[PDB]
């Protein structure tokens, strides 16, 4: 035909919000036939001219993206392809913040976006500790240390070896070694066990923050550049409470479903039920308020400082949503 179907047109129209915080990611998931990660990644790669810059064949990119997306679990309520697509898209927006204009190279941009896409791939919907406590083969392989995060990376990279999936086939060895290091550094930093140190270092950078004559941040060395990228993607991963409440609440429903399911498995097995995984002793609203007060607000406040005043609306929304959950505590 050569013209879009009406569903494809409606999808294209939704994708016009790809550069906006609060993209209707769940509608995109539905409209795309459960291919939000593929369609959002493809849109972002085109928008950023990544295919031309890195000589990525388009069929190779689509094959890889579908393969990656296929290895997110459809039965996992939160850590699935919709979450991945959300984190990609959120990272995409954070990358284009005025305070960061012309700071990152195309390869660093590629790293952050690719890292976002793969960062939860093959997540079983249970915690590292559950995998450790059950003596899972995964935990055995990874010595109980960032078990899932190591796995997400290993899977993300391994899938490049499937038929016509090597999207990095035209990168030089130098580009590939650099890209790989950055991707690993970013995804391993998504382990919540690393949050406090990641935030401490972000704070230290905001303390010593330097800005150019152009007004954007100055990042001289790899340590500062990767730290900002790690924190950016970590912010994207922890961005749900900063979204419009209609979106945020769907994420809360999902994380609670995933948590309660793990709790049910723990109970079944006679294991102690992990924090916030007990459907019979839950405080969904109190827990979101605590999540925000102790983890998300501290991070986003510091990010908002780093990129002042770019993230002011995101922070305002976070505080509005915090107050809404607070107001709903029974
Ligand atoms: C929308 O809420 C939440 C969204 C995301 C996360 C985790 C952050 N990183 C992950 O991999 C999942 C926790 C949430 O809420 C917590 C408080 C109550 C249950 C867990
Ligand atoms: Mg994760
Ligand atoms: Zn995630």
């Amino acid at each position: 035909f050569g013209v879009k179907t009406e569903q494809e047109d409606v999808l294209a129209k939704e994708l016009e919000d790809v550069n906006k915080w609060g993209l209707h990611v769940f509608r995109i998931a539905e409209l795309s036939g459960n291919r939000p990660l593929t369609v959002i990644m493809h849109t972002i790669f085109q928008e950023r001219d990544l295919l031309k810059t890195f000589k990525i064949p388009v069929d190779t990119l689509i094959t890889y993206l579908m393969t990656l997306e296929d290895h997110y679990h459809a039965d996992v309520a939160y850590h699935n392809n919709i979450h991945a697509a959300d984190v990609v898209q959120s990272t995409h927006v954070l990358l284009s913040t005025p305070a960061l204009e012309a700071v990152f190279t195309d390869l660093e941009i590629l790293a952050a976006i690719f890292a976002s896409a793969i960062h939860d791939v093959d997540h079983p919907g249970v915690s590292n500790q559950f995998l450790i406590n059950t003596n899972s083969e995964l935990a055995l392989m990874y010595n109980d240390s960032s078990v899932l995060e190591n796995h997400h990376l290993a899977v993300g990279f391994k899938l490049l070896q499937e038929e016509n999936c090597d999207i990095f086939q035209n990168l030089t060895k130098k580009q590939r070694q650099s890209l790989r290091k950055m991707v690993i550094d970013i995804v391993l930093a998504t382990d919540m066990s690393k949050h406090m140190n990641l935030l401490a270092d972000l704070k230290t950078m905001v303390e010593t923050k330097k800005v150019t004559s152009s007004g954007v941040l100055l990042l001289d060395n790899y340590s500062d550049r990767i730290q900002v990228l790690q924190n950016m993607v970590h912010c994207a991963d922890l961005s749900n409470p900063t979204k419009p409440l209609q979106l945020y609440r769907q994420w809360t429903d999902r994380i609670m479903e995933e948590f309660f399911r793990q709790g049910d498995r723990e109970r079944e097995r006679g294991m102690e039920i992990s924090p916030m995984c007990d459907k019979h002793n839950a405080s969904v609203e109190k827990s979101q308020v605590g999540f925000i007060d102790y983890i998300v607000h501290p991070l986003w406040e510091t990010w908002a400082d780093l990129v002042h005043p770019d993230a002011q609306d995101i922070l305002d929304t976070l505080e509005d949503n915090r107050e809404w959950y607070q107001s709903t505590i029974p």
